[PDB]
């Protein structure tokens, strides 16, 4: 098909992965009220709002700009100073 | 395997229903701090915890009593005093 989504908050997508499981995250800019990695479902998406509802967000007031699946659940991010390992089932 | 899994508050399970996609849902007793459809993935569980992280909650204060999977979406989740049907791409 054919489907434009965007963050909450509009800022420029640094870096993109989609997952084999089909699970999608986003790297953003640097906005302080919102989160520069969203990782979301396209199953779970409502068809009727551009906005995206993340099921795990990190990286609050961060520059994620590069990003990479490493297996079903971790994701390596990279910000404009760190560079992290996050996986979907800590918060940490 | 074998996992056992409950919710952050024990209580008793009245319905169960896991969809095609691996989504699960769980009807429990009313508990007023609590959500009684807790809806979840197995493969986004942390295997450290008993207790589960659920995805999309509803039926606060409520018994579920049944509930049932129509598509990869939306549940048809009953009370002690409602008959609903809840879709997880929306809050209502």
């Amino acid at each position: 098909y054919d489907i434009r989504v965007r963050a909450k908050k509009q800022r420029c997508i640094n870096s993109l992965g989609i997952n084999t499981n089909g699970l999608i995250a986003m790297g953003l800019d640097r906005n302080k009220h919102d989160s520069s990695l969203q990782i979301w479902d396209m199953n779970y998406h409502d068809d009727s709002h551009e906005t995206i509802n993340p099921m795990f967000s990190y990286c609050t007031n961060e520059s994620i700009v590069s990003l990479k699946f490493l297996n079903d659940t971790s994701v390596l991010a990279a910000s404009t100073k760190f560079l992290k390992e996050i996986d979907v089932r800590s918060p940490n």
